[PDB]
C-alpha cells in the first residue's frame, strides 16, 4: 500500500495525457498499464493501419508527434511517438499491471492488481480505452454459422481471406478500411445498419475534431474499385451464411465483425458505476462519475467528451480532468 | 488453405517435444503457439521459481538442457532452453497464434486462428498445457471476502504481502514454494485438503518420474522456520477471513489459491471432446481421443500419461503420439 494522490489506470494516449498534466501539478501519482509495451491499443491494430489525420492533427499535450513522411502516420509511428512521450516526460508508467478492481476504502480508493500489488488513491482516472471490450451483436442462428468469425479487434492481414466470400459487418471507419483491404483478395459484402456516410474526398479526420467516415487513400481506392456499397442486416444466420427477411440467402466463408467496442470498465464493476449500456453516468463536464466522485473517466468516446476517443480530442479532457482532480486534492 | 499432416497446437515443452519426433518422421506439420515468446508457461511463473530437478532430469527429447550452475535450474534457464531448442531443431513454430477452434472439415480437421488464419490437418496434437485454466474452488461465504485473492498462476513476488496475514490454499509444490517465500514477509496459514506428503530431504523430483512435495532449498528453509504446518479447510469465509468447523476464526488480508489447474481445451469445444471434469475421453494409450480419433492429447497430466506434465516425462508420450500419427497418416 503505496498511497498516491492519483492512480491513472491505463497507459495509452489517454493515460499519457492525464500524465502530462499530473506532472505539471503538485500531486503524486502513478500510471498503471496492462500491456507489455507502450502504445496502448495501437499494438493490436492490423498491419496496414495509418491514422486518418496528419501527425500534427494527431498529437497529445505538449510534445507533438514527430514529423512523418506519407500523408498519414503509420501504425509504427503512433507506437514510437507514444513510447518516446513516456521517456521525454519521465512519466511514472508501470507495465504490465492488470488492475483487477477499484473499491471503497473510506473516503479513498483501493486499487488492486492481479498479482496482489495495491495502491491507495484519493482519486482515480480510469483511462482504459475501448479495445479490450470488442462488441459483437447477437443475431439468430449465429452459433450455427460454420465459417470463420473475428472482430475488427483481431483483424490483421488480408491473406487469410484470399479467394473467399467475406461479409464485413459495420460501417464505421473500421468497416470501410477493412472492407477496402479484404476486398483486394475476396468477394465482399458490406452489411451496415444505416447507409454509410462519407466525408468529402478533400478533407480528413481533423473535421471530426473541429466538430461520418474518412476518405483515406485505401478507402478512396476502394470507392474507385466499386466495392463500397452496403446491404442492410439479415434476419438470421444459417450454417453456410445469412438469410434476409425477404427470403434471400448469401453463403460466406468468413464474417469480420466491425461493430464497435465498449468501454473496458470491468475493473469498476461492484462500485455500481457501470451502466447497462456499458458506460458510467457523468456530470456536465462529461468526466466525473455521478455515483462516485473520486472516479474520473477519460478518452472513452463522445458519452465521455465529444471526440475524447481520438489523439487530438483527448487533450482538452485530460487538462479538464486533471484540473478537477487537482482542486479535489488540496 | 495451408494443408499439413499434423497441426500441433501449443508450443511449450509438450509441443516442442512432439515437434522433435514429427521432424524425424517424414510428415508435414506446424506448431501454433499463443505466447509472445518461446518458453510456454514458464514465462508466466513467479520470479524465484526454480525447477525441482537438475538440468539432466529436466530435459526433453534429443538436445539436453544446458548445464545450470546452482543445484536447480532458474526459470530463466528453462526459458532459454526451450528457446534454444526450437532454434537447434528449426522447428516450424508460429507465434503468437491463438487457435480459436478445431472443426471437422470433410475427412480432416480445420484449425482456425483468432485472426482468421486456417490450417487443414489430417491429425491434430493438442499440447496447450494447463496454466490457462487456473482452478479455484467455490467455498461458502467467499463472495463476501473483502481482502486480496489471486491464483498461484499470477503470483509474482512476495513484496505485495509484507505485514499481511495471508492464507495459502493448496498442498502441491506451488503451495509449498509460495508458502516458503511469502512467510518470510507475512504471518502465514497453510490450508490443505489432506495431510501434505513430503519427499525425503535427500532426494528431488526425479522420484516422481521414477513412480509428493519436493524439499527444494526454499522449502527446506521454510520447514525450519516452523511454517510448513498445514491446517484443514475452513467451513465458510466471512468479509475478514475464514471460519473453521469448530468455530475458530482467523483473519486474512490476502488469499493465494494454489489449488491447481485444468487442461486448456477451449479450442476443442463443440467437438463433444471435453468432459465435465475438463478432461478428454482417451483410449488405453492415454493419448488418442475416443470421440475424434484424429485428435491426440499430449502433456496434460496423469490422465493423459503418468508423469506426462513434466519435462522429463513428456518425451515418452511425445514419441508415442507421433508414432500413432505417422501410422494414422498411412
Ligand atoms: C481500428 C481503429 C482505428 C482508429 N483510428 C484512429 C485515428 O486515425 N486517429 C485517432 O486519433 N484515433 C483513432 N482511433 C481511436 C483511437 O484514439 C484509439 O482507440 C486509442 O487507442 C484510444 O486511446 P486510449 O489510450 O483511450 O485507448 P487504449 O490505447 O486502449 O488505452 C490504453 C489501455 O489501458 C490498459 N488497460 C485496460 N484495462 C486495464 C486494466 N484493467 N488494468 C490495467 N491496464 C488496463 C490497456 O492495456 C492500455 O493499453 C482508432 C481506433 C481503432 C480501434
Ligand atoms: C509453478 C509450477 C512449477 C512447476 N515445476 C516443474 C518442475 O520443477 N519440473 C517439471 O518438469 N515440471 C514442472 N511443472 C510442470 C511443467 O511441466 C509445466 O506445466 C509446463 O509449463 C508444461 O509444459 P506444456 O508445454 O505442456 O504447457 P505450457 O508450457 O503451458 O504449454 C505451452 C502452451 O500452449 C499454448 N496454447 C494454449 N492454448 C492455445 C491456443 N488456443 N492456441 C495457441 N496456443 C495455445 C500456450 O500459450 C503455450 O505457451 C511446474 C508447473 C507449475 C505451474
Amino acid at each position: 500500500m503505496d498511497s498516491v494522490d492519483v492512480v491513472v489506470i491505463g497507459g495509452g494516449q489517454s493515460g499519457l495525457s492525464a500524465g502530462y498534466f499530473l506532472r505539471r501539478s503538485g500531486l503524486s501519482y502513478v500510471i498503471l498499464d496492462a500491456e507489455a509495451s507502450p502504445g496502448g491499443a495501437w499494438q493490436h491494430a492490423w498491419h496496414s493501419l495509418h491514422l486518418f489525420s496528419p501527425a500534427g492533427w494527431s498529437s497529445i499535450p505538449g510534445w507533438p508527434m514527430p514529423a512523418s513522411q506519407g500523408p498519414y502516420p503509420a501504425r509504427a509511428e503512433v507506437l514510437a511517438y507514444l513510447a518516446q512521450y513516456e521517456q521525454k516526460y519521465a512519466l511514472p508508467v508501470l507495465r504490465p499491471i492488470r488492475v483487477q478492481r477499484v473499491s471503497h476504502f473510506g473516503e479513498r480508493l483501493r486499487v488492486v492488481a492481479r498479482d496482489g500489488r495495491q495502491w491507495l488513491a484519493r482519486a482515480v482516472i480510469s483511462a482504459t480505452g475501448t479495445w479490450g471490450e470488442a462488441y459483437t451483436p447477437e443475431y439468430q442462428g449465429l452459433e450455427s454459422f460454420a465459417g470463420i468469425q473475428l472482430h475488427s479487434a483481431h483483424y490483421s492481414t488480408p491473406a487469410p481471406f484470399a479467394g473467399m466470400r467475406v461479409a464485413i459487418i459495420g460501417g464505421g471507419n473500421s468497416g470501410a478500411q477493412i472492407l477496402a483491404e479484404v476486398s483486394t483478395v475476396a468477394e465482399t459484402t458490406w452489411i451496415t445498419q444505416h447507409e454509410p456516410a462519407f466525408l468529402a474526398d478533400d478533407v480528413d479526420g481533423r473535421v471530426l475534431f473541429e466538430r461520418d467516415i474518412v476518405m483515406v487513400p485505401p478507402v478512396l481506392d476502394a470507392r474507385a474499385r466499386g466495392v463500397l456499397a452496403a446491404v442492410p442486416p439479415p434476419a438470421r444466420f444459417s450454417p453456410t451464411g445469412m438469410q434476409w427477411a425477404d427470403g434471400t440467402e448469401r453463403a460466406f466463408d468468413a464474417v469480420i465483425w466491425c461493430t464497435g467496442f465498449r468501454p473496458a470498465l470491468s475493473h469498476l464493476k461492484g462500485l455500481d458505476l457501470v451502466t447497462p449500456q456499458g458506460q458510467v453516468e457523468v456530470d456536465g463536464s462529461g468526466l466525473r462519475a455521478l455515483a462516485v466522485p473520486s472516479v474520473w473517466l477519460l478518452g472513452y468516446g463522445d458519452w465521455n467528451g465529444m471526440a475524447s476517443a481520438t489523439l487530438i480530442g483527448v487533450t482538452r479532457y485530460a487538462r479538464e480532468a486533471v484540473r478537477q482532480v487537482t482542486a479535489y486534492c488540496a
